[PDB]
Parts: structure tokens; sequence; C-alpha cells
């Protein structure tokens, strides 16, 4: 059970950007979080990261997922989820969950960050809540595919 | 421990409404997953309901949260979040951690839907997730009181 | 049969409003107006008055409609049409015909009074017609609930 | 007492368009009914058709209007009521009421029909109740007549 | 002569507000020193105060002062200045003198500031000047009646 | 304590301007009654008066305030306030309290006037009243610069 | 020399039009003084006149100028002026020099007048000047065609 | 089988237009061309030739279309596609398949020729290429009719 | 009879700017041939010339114009002319015809030049046509102030 | 002649993608019928396929085309279209016919894909016309190149 | 080979503004390094000082260096660069090299700042580089003067 | 002391480009005078070039400029400074200068390249000086980097 989880632009330098919005963490000790996460909370799922700083990188990774290993993505396009309607085309064109987060609130910065073609393509989108929000998207995936396998059988037997 | 859990306007008539939208639930199984939620995970947390139609309900609700009772508000403004500057202002006062929370993607909508005045105030914002969304909420906030009474005593001993 | 018949903020202020707008009427002679209509024209519709300078009042007032009691809302928000999409979600939940009625034509004045998010949620809408307005509210009404419950038993014995 | 009854462009092809917005009824099936209409309410009002897809055989129209025979105009200008300025002034020189007919509601649908410049110049406007638009259209126009004769005679033996 | 001062929303919550903006002071403490304003320059003028969060108390409190025993309003709507037009309604229809006062500078602000619909209806606007701006409200006020009823029998004589 | 008393563009012209906006009267007989007003209420200010119809000349007159001699500026920018940045800019580089004064209120005008850059600069911003508004600017002025020697000296001796 | 004049839609109609901005002359007085114009002035100038409520029998009639008859052409294409970019394409087509002449001054109007299409196509543009306007551009059509065949054979020797 | 050919405006003056955008030809070198196409190309398709300079008649022609004769439509409304609602809503009324032929690209102009509401109702859109545009609407035409004929038929013995 | 003639910024300039636009003339050799036209065209009008680069100059010389010697005044506020809301607010406290007159067609040019504060203020307008423009102007001017002393005294016997 | 056919980003898709806007169809099946095209109609044409998510694999193919193998470039950068100014820059700066392709009518969506920077760069464009439209690119472009060493060699010997 | 350096508004009083944009220095230090700059590279240019808070100064002084003695202008015309298309006028009738300065980044303060119509006239535009901006603008400047009578004299002997 | 040197997309084709706008010059030969540039005037400055057609190289590049070996950027994000908010964001990640170059004068080109997301991140930005651009880049450079190790270790002794 594979989840694909996909950062944005530069997403890897946090730690250089502000303290003030990004505080002071890496974009490992938030990838190992999730880990500790779903280490914890006993859940069969296995979490691949990958992160560029290049639109195409994002969708080619969101084209893989086509696949089967994977079985959903939690993405934060970052700065691309504001213009990129080609990854919002891609985020539809999976035939998976897709969850978009964001560390900061989106809604209380510049106005260019208001908009997500991006987070409007993914079912449900996260955002405001530090680190901590990869973890809610982890529990939200998982009750997802959990309440969606229950649908997919539930109507295969009538 | 009290939780404030306030919803907006038409949030009750939960049943009546697009059930391509919020499918078939109403405002009270909501709420009692809420429940079975805290019920479940054993966290010491007696969360309140409310829910008005009133612009005016909702910020006096916000404003007696000021009093000590209430540790913080899981809130979902509902319409009045892409309009109302004065809920949004109240949300600013209470000196506490507020969730916005929004059923349906309010990227995915009407125009006058994307943006909330309410929401930039908040934390964080969390949309898209069904009912689900709320214990998402939930999560998140035992894990900022948490992490922030072990930030205020842990600036206390020095 | 009852008829709600509701009317936004300061229409219960004709009267002290420019005689060139509303000219001199109050909402009581209109109100009256729309008996001597339903009197006379032997129509058996009880109509209910209700007027609100709250969108609180309106929309609570509205969700009663989903009773039985009534089978049709004739109103004017008022100045709320423009602002309330709160209003206009009410107006999309309830299962009854709902005409929106403006004694000005909203389409000769401010700007922002062109616009109706109340009134395109409604079956229809009439604007211009002084007072005698609401008469072909009720005409309309009536003419509407005929051609439906025409349609609801037409397609009963088959 | 003739009544001008002015149809819009494509309005003879009711029956084409989609059955979605205009169901299924003809231009002349509409106007029959505003006879049966006037035949049965017995109303000494003789109203005449005239239906083009030129802005040009509208303004001519209405124009004509000045003469006498005619008392009132009952228009639906179509989709060149957003954007005929020439309609609605030959609209606003005309010295007799002018009542503007829309079968489906512009204020839910794309957004260049909206706006109306010239339902704007008319007295009053009506939309969204399909063909039954025009009855209303009739209703109000005779009652506009009637009112403005008791006033104008009232005001000559003084 | 009573006066009537209707603050709107947050107001009551001054004190918890930024210290930046609104300072530390009571929206009583303000209330007082309009008394010691009026207490100590010697004006006949008996002041009464009304604060609420709801758009609807305000609308109805204005519509209560078109009895007598009101003779002016003085009135910081607040956060609702820039959205209410039934408020600003209201106060057209009210044949009184109505102040607006805005402790804060609303043309410094967030862009949704900028603008009052209510502000535009009364005569006067007054924004900047921290508490002071009531007692310059009352100033002007006073100012304002004399010189009406200096008009009124001036041309009742004549 | 010398007050500066700046006056924009057309002001001057007061009397020729439409009696329905400005009345009847002069930019002296409005001087005067500031000198009446301060010669009333013995206040220490001398207060002098100067009128351009030049954007220069005010920026200059501005800069020339840092000097000592004066202590405060009342200023009415006319309609340089809704264009000029450049006087906006010199309305910030004065270390010294200025009061914008409107005799109309801008927010019930054309669109151009609703948006004052130099207003937004100043500390407050008083419209409406007509030539009463620079009286209560002098009030204002008279009650800041005391509260703010007030403040100076409360935090010398500490 | 046949000099075209063209007159947009309801030009004809003057005298029924509000007596406040086309005052009380009709479409023919003002075409019988650009004649008492042409016939006092001794100018070899027999001038056409041509108008019409539709846009399509304008840019005929343009068309039809290509001939020879014709060398010049006076127009007010009306309401036409602001939306018709096709009448604005035919007035580039054409060979020879077109003025655009308005009774009303369109600066001074509904916002949708302010623009002219059709007027940004011509050589000039005339606006405010009641019937004076064609009279005017009757000197500066003259003065045009003068000075246009004196530059041509100017430079037919050389 | 009848394809009707309906060029809009001033495309019957082409010749005359500047010789950078439509260079040199006339609106009947590629009425022939067009010949000369499914003259070589045995294609047994009659195509007729339409050209007006009125919204009003291009309406009309596509509305005599719902005939039989007619099975296809190649049209350039022109100028008037980005005006024409009505022309736009005749091209959805009309049960055949439309391609739109813009002779210079729409792209590259004024802004206001970027918009098409009447493309936007065709089926396809061609622009730029010149007069060859209408020999690549040809082919279009020719090969959907073809796979439109063979779908049709396809789902009748089934 | 005094023409105050004013000429707005860079207008001194022409010959140094564009030969395409302004053509090669002088603002000598047009105000001449305002001359050698009230020279030869027998008209009692003494005309001055005033040119300035400053907007407070321009405001100040129609501000002189109130006095008697002046009638009329022909006005090329230039570039001033899209910004100038002061010296559009002169040139409406002036009681006395005023002219806007642009060499070259505003409507034809870069956005910003479209609009005219001041020509919106005067009676008419005039562009386009090159030195040509002011003659007109004179002409317009003449036959205005001859038609206002016949309009004046005919009022005075009576 | 080598003919560069790029496909802009999730057209590799094609067949994951909405059934109703780009039916069943790969972008192989797609490439091999503009072979069956050029197979068919002997046009010694060989093309070649590059397809990238890339905006920079856009820009460097389109780069490499400068060389001398290529002679026509039929693109669809798809959702880049609207977006990269780079892509169109690109396409300026290549000194070679490229024509734009949509399988989709781009004026038919989201009012985000009406816009193409790239397409308006290019000499044509194509959209609507689902894989029909390379093949029609194919018609147009070696109509071009034909057109265009017709005209090269022809202004050779001369 | 007289360089003259033209500083727009409040640019004397830098040293008052705020020391988080302009620091701390005065227009007199910055003119004594472009001094310290001259003098110390052996750059044989004798450069003037002259600063107004005049937009009608500023357009004469560029009007004066249409003589000789001057041969290039370094300006930084401030807050008027953004709104004074009459000094970008001015720079573009003078027949010289003008580079636009400004100490902060317009790019990065209010919105009212991102444009510069004046710096779309001058050649080039310099920006954010505090005082050292003007020596930029004096080596660019010596750089293109010389390399300009490096083509003038290049293209003259020929 | 690395100088790492950006180049964005297209910059590479320069002599393919417009000679009105880039001139003729390649993008080496403008490499190599800002060589014989820091070669003449003795600066142990190292610089690096970098050129890419991908948003994604630009960003990692930026990236890695968080050594050490690199002291300050000299970028040219070109077409991607407008779009780009990922390169202005990793612009501001970087702690070292970083100067955007221009070329052109954006200022003066299509409305899409006035503003830029990048040249806000970075200190200052130039535009308009051709090729000389860069050494004026390098001249700022060297003279910022010089000016903050003397602010460095000018607070490092204290
Ligand atoms: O870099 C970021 C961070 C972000 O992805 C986030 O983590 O919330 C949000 C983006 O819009 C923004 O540009
Ligand atoms: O009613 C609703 C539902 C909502 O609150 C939500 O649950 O997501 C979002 C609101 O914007 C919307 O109007
Ligand atoms: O108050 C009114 C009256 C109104 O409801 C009407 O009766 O037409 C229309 C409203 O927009 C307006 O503000
Ligand atoms: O065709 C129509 C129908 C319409 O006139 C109506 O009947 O409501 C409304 C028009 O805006 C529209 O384009
Ligand atoms: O709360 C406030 C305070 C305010 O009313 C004032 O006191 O100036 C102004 C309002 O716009 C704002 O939202
Ligand atoms: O002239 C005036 C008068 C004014 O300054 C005032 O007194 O309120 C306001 C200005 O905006 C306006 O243009
Ligand atoms: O009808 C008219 C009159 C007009 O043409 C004129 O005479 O000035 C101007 C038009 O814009 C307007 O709609
Ligand atoms: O006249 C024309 C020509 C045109 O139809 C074309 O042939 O491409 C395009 C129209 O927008 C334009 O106004
Ligand atoms: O300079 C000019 C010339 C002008 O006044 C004219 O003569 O038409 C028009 C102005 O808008 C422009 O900036
Ligand atoms: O005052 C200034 C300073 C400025 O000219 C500069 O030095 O960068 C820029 C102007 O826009 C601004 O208003
Ligand atoms: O290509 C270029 C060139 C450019 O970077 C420059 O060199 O000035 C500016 C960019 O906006 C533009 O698209």
């Amino acid at each position: 059970m594979k989840i694909l989880v996909i950062q944005g632009p530069n997403l890897n330098m946090l730690g250089h950007r502000d303290p003030r919005l990004y505080g002071m963490v890496t974009l490992d000790q938030i990838h190992e979080i999730m880990q500790t996460f779903v280490k914890q909370g006993n859940l069969d799922v296995e979490l691949e990261f990958f992160q560029t700083n290049f639109e195409g990188e994002i969708i080619d990774k969101i084209q893989e997922s086509v696949g089967s290993d994977y079985e959903g993505i939690i993405i934060n396009p970052g700065a691309f989820s504001h213009t990129s309607i080609a990854i919002a085309d891609a985020i539809m064109l999976a035939g998976k969950p897709v969850i978009e987060v964001h560390l900061t609130n989106i809604q209380a910065r510049e106005e260019f960050r208001k908009n997500s073609y991006t987070g409007a393509a993914c079912g449900g989108v996260i955002m405001g809540f530090g680190p901590l929000g990869y973890n809610m998207a982890l529990m939200a995936m998982v009750n997802i595919l959990a309440e969606m396998k229950a649908f997919q059988e539930a109507q295969k037997n009538n």
C-alpha cells in the first residue's frame, strides 16, 4: 500500500526559509514524523518521498502513480499550486485519492497564493497546521482508502 | 477541556442539501462521530455543539469563549466565511486556537466561495473531506493544545 | 395551502422611504392587497406574513417551511438579496417554489443592487412593478402549484 | 387598445432549443396562451405579435408604437437585452409602458446574461416563469394602463 | 434630547483587540468619556448606549429612532459598514442626523475596509482619532441640531 | 504654537461652487470661524492659513513645517487627496500631527473621490460636516498635542 | 462632391428624447441647418442624408461610399459607436475622410458611452455641441478635402 | 449535400482591407478556391455562399439550415463573433456541424478580438491560415459528416 | 470679448514631438492661424494665449477668468486631462463656456488617454483634427456666446 | 523534410482523461493517423514525435529546430499555452512555420484556457476537432511550405 | 558635457524618511558621491543638480535640456513616475539619453508604485540599490554617450 | 569569490531574436564582456555562467548557491520573472545578494512583462541598458559585497 508523498519546489530548503512561517524544521524531520506516525499507529502503509523544484518531475511522478503500487498521494505542490494548471490536470487523470497539503495558510499571505488550481483538483486541502498537516493527511488518507474498499467490495457481491 | 464546535448557517439542514455535495448525513450523525472519535481515542476533551443561521449568534458564541471553560474552537462558518469580516475579527480577538472546517472543497465551487475571510483568521483550514473533516480538526486541535502547554510551562521554570 | 410571504429588511419602514421609489404605501396596505387579491379571486390559499431586518430570521423562517403547512414562498429579501449567499443556500434546500419580488427595478439603481444571489436560487424573479409585484407572484405561484400537482398525480397512476 | 408583443432573436426557434431551459413549447403556443388569457378574462386588449432576429427591426417596431393604436409593449429582447443600448434607448423614447419578459432566469446562467440594458429601461422585468411570464406581463400591463388613465383623468377635472 | 449611540460588532471586546490599533481602552471607558464630555460642557443631551454583534439589532435600533425621544445618532457600525447596504438603507430612512465614527483610519488598513456603505449614508464620517472620535461626533452633533432648529423655526414665522 | 492650515485647489473659489455641496460660504468666512473658535475657547494656538492650486506649493509648505514654529497641520488637500502620492509621502515625513478635512463626504460622490492617499497618511480624517469640519479638527488637534506632551514629559523623568 | 451624412439609431426620434440632452430639435431641422450652412457659405458640396436603426444598413452605406460620388462622410453612429467593431472596421476600409459627431458629450454620461470604437477609426471626433456639431464637421471636412487635393496634385507634377 | 458558407461583415471588402492582414484576395477568389478544392478532390458537396453585414441576416440564414438541404456550415462571423451572443445561440439551436473560420489570428490582435462567443458554440475553430482556412474547414467538415453517418447507421441495425 | 486660450504641458515643444502625431507645426504657427482665422472672418474676439507645464498655473488661469474681460475658454489640457480632477473642478466653477481641444484622437492611443476628466466638464470636446481643431473651437465658441446673449436678453424684456 | 510534432503535458495520458472531452484515443493512435495521412497522401514529409510534461523540454526542442532537418512544427503546448510566455518567445525565435493544435475547443472550457500565449505566436491555431486537428495542421503545413518555396525561388531569379 | 541630475518630490527630505527604506543619507551626500565618482574616475562630465516637489519644474527643466550644454539626464521622478504621463511625454520629446533611478525597489512596495510611466519612456531603469544607483546611472550614461558618438561619426565619413 | 551568473530561457538564442530589441549580440559575447570587465578592472571575482530554459534548473542552481564558493548572483530570469513565484521564493531563501538584470525595458513592452515576481525578491533591478546591464550589475555587486564585509567585521570587534 504505497502512499506517494510529493513535495513541491523550495520545500527542501525548509530551514533557510522564514522561521516565522515555516519555523525551524527540515523536509526530513517532517518526513520522519510521518513515519513515526504510521510507525506508531500500526497502519500497513509504506510511504515514499519525492521532492522537486520542477513542475515536470511532479507531473511525471503523478503519472507513474497510475501503476498499482501506489494507492494514494499526499502532495504539497507549493508555489506551483497557484499557477500549474498542468499539475492540476495530472491530479485529475490519476484515478487515486490526492490530498493537498500546505504548511502555511495560503489564505493569509500574498494575494497570489490564495488560489490553488491543484488543490481544487484534489479531494481535500489542508493548510496552516505546520508539519502536522501531513499527519492529518495520513489519517484522512487511510480513512478514505478504507472507506473506498468497503464500498468497492460492498458492491461486488451484489 | 471544553472544545466549542460552531456550525454556520444551513448546516443543520444537511440531508435536504445536494446528495452530490454533502451526501446523506445529518449535522447530528457528524456530531456523534466526533464523539465516537474522542470517545474511542481516550482524550479528556468535552466538546460542545452550537449551530446558528445568524452571523450574530456565532460572534457572540465566539466571544463567550474568552472565558476559560473553552480551550479551542472547531468552526465551519459556512457561507458566512466568504463575507463576514465581523466573524473574522472575532476569530482574531479570541485568544484560543480556531480551526476552520469545510465539508466541501471551496476551491471547487462558485467563484464566491473561494475566499474565506474567517479561515484566514484561524490557524488552519480543512476542506473537502466530508464529515471526516471535523475529526481531522479534533486530531489537529488536541495536538496543538498539547504542544502549547508544553511550551507554556516549558518557559515558566526558566 | 399556506403561502409564506417573507419581507426583507427596511420593508416595514415603507412610507418613510423615498416617495420617488416606493411611493406612499405601507408594508401593510400591500399585505392586504394580496388579501383582497386572493379574497377576490377565490383561491384557497391562506397566506402568512413575516418580516425581519435579520438575515437569520429569514433563513430560519425559510427552514421551517420544509414542514407541510407551507406549499410556496413569495419573498423579497430586499438588500440581502445581493449579499446573502446563506439565504440563497436556504432557498435551494427548501423543496418548494420560491418567487423573488422586488418593488423597484434593481437593474436601474446602484451597481450593488444589480445582482441577486437569492433571486438566482428562486424559480423566477419580479421587479419594478410596485406593490403590484406580489399579486403577480400570487398569480404565478397558484399557477405553478397547480401545474405541479397535475404532474405529480399525472405520474402516479402510471 | 393594441398591446405590441415583441420577441427577440432565436425565440421563434423555441422547440429546437434546450428542452431543459425552454422545455417543449413553440413561440406560437405561447402566443395563443396569451390569447386564451385575454380571451378568457374579458379584457378589451387586442394584442399584436412581432418577432425578429434583427436588432433593427425591433427598434423600428418600438418606434412605430409612438402612434396611438398601441398603448403598451410586452417585450423579450432576448440576447439583445444584454448588449443593445440602442434598443434600451428606444425603450426610453417611447412614451408608453414597456414590460420586459424572460422565459429563463437570466441571473442563473452565463455571466453575460445577468445584465439587461433594455430591462433597466422598462418599468418592470419578469424572468424565470416559463411561458407563464407573458400572462403575468399581461396582468401587470392591464393593471398599469388602468391605473394610468385613472390618474390621467383624475387630474383633468381639477 | 436623547442621542442614540450605536456600537457595531466586536467593539465590546475592545481590550482584547490589538493594542496597536485600539490601544488599551474598553467600550465602557469610552462611553463614560462621552459622559464626562457632555457632563463637563453643560449640554442638555441625554445619550443612550447600545451595542450588538448583530446587523439586525442595529437596524431595529435605528428604526426605533423614528420615535421622538431620539434627536440624533452617533454610530460606529464597525465591520458592517463595508458590507451592510441594509444598515445603510436604514440610515437613510431615519429622518435624523447620523454621524459615523471609526476608531481606526479605515483608509489605512485592509482593502476591504476602505469603503463604507453606511458612512456614505450618514451626514459625516470621522475616523482615526481613537476614542476621541465620539466626542468630536458629540460636538458636531450638538452643533448640527442647534443649527437645524435655528433654521426650522427661522422658517415658521415667515 | 503655530497650527498650519493648508487648503487644496479650488477651495478659494468656494462661493462659485455648487451651493448644493459647499453651500454659500467663502474660504475666508470659514477661516475666521476657526478664529472665533480658538478666540472663544481660549487656546494658545496661533493658526496660519495657506491655500494653493499647486500640488507643489502644498508639498513645500508641508516640508517647511519640520521647523518648530509649527506643531500641527489641519489640511484639506482637496482633489489632490485622491491622486497625490507625493503629498501623501510628505505627510509621512513630517514629524507632526496632520488631520485631513473634507467639507463634503467623499464616500458619497464620484467613484474617483472615495479613496484618499493623503488621508491614509494622516492620523485621522473628517468629512461631510461643512465648514464645521475644521473646528472639529481644531478640537481634535489641541487634544492630541496636549496628550502628546503629557506622554513626552511623562517619560522624561523616568 | 457628395458628402454622405449618416445618422445612427434613435436619432430620427429626436424630439421625443430628453429635452435636457437633445433639447427640442428634429433630425430634419438639423439636416437643413447643415444645408443653410453650405447654402450660405458657398461650398460646392452636395450632401446626402441617411439614417437607420440598423448596424447593417450603416455598414452597407459606408461600403457604397467607395464609389466616387462620395468624397467624405460625417457620421454619428450613435449608440453603435460603443459596441460596433464592425462599423469601426468599415470606417477603416473606406478610403475617405470620416468625421464622428455626437450631439451630447459621451464623456459625461453612462460609463458605457465613454468609449467609441467607431470614433477611434475616424480621423476626428466632435461631441457636446448640440446640432452645431455637424456644421463644425462640415467646416473641418471641406478644410480637409481641400488640404488633401492640394497635397495630391502637389505631388503629381514632381 | 449542401454546405452553407456564411461570411460575416466587411468580408466582402477584402481587397480594400489591410494588405498586411488579409493580403490581396477577394471574397470571391477565396470562394472559388473552395470550389477548385471540392472540384479537385471529388467530394459530392454542393456548397452555397452567403455574406452579410447584418447580424440578423446571418441568424436567419443559420435558422433556414434546419431544413435538410444543408448538412453543415462553415462560418466566419467576423467581428460579430466577439459580440453576438444571438448568433452564438443560433449556432447552438442548429442541429448540424458548424465550423468557425477566421482569416487572421484573433489571438494576435486587439484585445476585443480574442474572445469568440460564436466560436465557442461551434464544434471547432480555425484562425490564422489566410484563405486556406476554409479549405481546412472543408476537409474537417467532410470528415465529420462522414464519421457521423457511420455512427448514425452503425447504431440503427442494433 | 477676450477668449482665453490655454495650452497644457508639452504643447510648446510641438516640433520636437513625433511628426507622425503632431506633424511639423509649432504652438505659435497654430496660435497665429487662430489669428488669421478671427482676422479673416471679422469677429470682434480678442484672444489671449497662455501655456504651462504646470497643473497649477492652468487652474489659476482658469480662475482669473471669472473676471469679465474673458467670455470663453478654448483649452487643451493635454496629458492633464486624463488625471486632473482639479482642473476638471476648476472648469466647472468657471461660469463660462469651455471647449476642450485635442490635436490627436485620444480614443486611438494608449489606454490612459481615452478618458478625459477635464473634457467631461467642458461643454464640448474636439479631437483628431490637427491644428485645425482650435479654429473649429473658435467657430463653435462664437456661435455659442452669440446664442447665449440672444437667450440672455431674450429673457430680460419679459 | 522533417516536421516536428510536439505534444504538451498530460497528452500522453490520453485514455485516462475524460472520455467526454478527449474520447477514447491514445497519443499514439493519433500519431499513427498522422502517419496513415502522410502515408496515404504521398507527401515527402518525415514527421518526428516528441512529448513532454516539461515546459523546458519543449523550449529546448523548439530551439533545436533552427537546424535544417526540420522545416515546420505542429504543436499542442496543452495547458502551457495559457501560461508559458517562454514557449511563446521560443515560437517567435524559430524561423519556421508553427501551427498550434488543440484537441478540445479552448473557448468552451474554464476561463483560464481561453487565452493562448503560444497560439498567438504561431501562424495559425486549430481547436475543437479531436485527433483530426493534426491532420488539418498537416494539410495546412504542406500547403504553407509549398507556398513559401514558391515565393522563395520566385524572388531569386529576379 | 553637462549631465542634468533631476530629483523628484520628497527626495530632499531624505533623512527624515524611513531609515528602513532610505537609510540615513541626505540628497546632498548622495550628490557628492556622484561627484567623488566622476572626480575619481576621470570623466569630463560636469553634472548639475536640480530638485523639485513640482511636476511642472521637472518638465520645464527637462525641456531646457534640448539646448546643447546638456548631453544626458539621470532622473528619479520619484512618486511622479507612477502618475505623470506629462513628465513621461517630456522624456520622449528630449532628444537625449534619460536614465531613471529609484533608491528603493518599486516592485516591492505599495501596488501603486509598481508602474512607472516615466521609466517606460527612458532608455533604462535602475531601482533598489540605494544611493549607489546614481553612480550606476553615471557609468551607464558615459558608456552610452560614448557609444553614441562612436556611431554618430562612424556614419559621417561614409 | 564566485559570482553566479544565471540566464533565463531563450537568452541563449540571442542573435535569432528581434534585432530591434536585443540587437545583434550572443549570450557569449555578453558573457565575455563581463569578463573583459572584471579582467580590466582588477576585481578578484571569478564568475560562473549558467543558462537554462527550465524554471527547475534555475531554482536548483539558486539553491546550490547556499554553499560558500558563491558570494553573489547576477540573474536575468527572463520570461519566468513575471510568472515564477517559485524562483522568487528561491531568491528569498538564498542568503546572498541577487541582482536582477533585463536587457530590454520590461516597462515598455507587453502588459504581461511589467511585473517581476523575481525582481521584487532581489535587492535591485536593472533593465533597458542592453548587454551593458550586467556590467552595471557587476559594479553594483562588488560594491555591495564590499560594503557588507565592512559591516560584518565592523561589528565583530565590538
Ligand atoms: O512554499 C510555500 C509553502 C506552501 O506549500 C506550504 O507549505 O503551505 C504553500 C505555498 O503556496 C507556498 O508558496
Ligand atoms: O455550506 C457550505 C458548506 C461549507 O461550510 C462546507 O461544509 O464546506 C462551505 C461553505 O462555503 C458552503 O457554503
Ligand atoms: O429595499 C430594497 C427594495 C427591494 O427589495 C425592492 O422592494 O425592490 C429591492 C432591494 O434591492 C432594495 O434594497
Ligand atoms: O434566449 C434567451 C431567452 C431569454 O429571452 C428568455 O426567454 O428568458 C433570455 C435571454 O437572455 C436569452 O438569451
Ligand atoms: O472594528 C473595526 C473598528 C472600526 O469600527 C473602528 O472603530 O474604526 C472600523 C471598522 O472597519 C473595523 O473593522
Ligand atoms: O473639492 C473638493 C472638496 C473636498 O476637499 C472637500 O472639501 O470635502 C473634497 C475633495 O475630494 C473635493 O474634490
Ligand atoms: O444617442 C446618442 C446620441 C449620440 O450619438 C449623440 O448625438 O451624441 C451619442 C450616443 O452615444 C448616444 O447614445
Ligand atoms: O474581420 C475580421 C476578420 C476575421 O473574421 C477573420 O477573417 O479572421 C476575424 C474577425 O475578428 C475580424 O474582425
Ligand atoms: O499631448 C497630448 C496632445 C493632446 O493634448 C492633443 O493635442 O490632442 C492630447 C493629450 O492627451 C496628449 O497627451
Ligand atoms: O520616493 C520614492 C523614492 C523613489 O524615487 C526612489 O528613490 O526609489 C521611488 C518612488 O516611487 C518613491 O515614491
Ligand atoms: O526575454 C526577455 C528578455 C528579458 O530578460 C531581458 O533581457 O530584458 C526580459 C524578459 O521579460 C523578456 O521576456
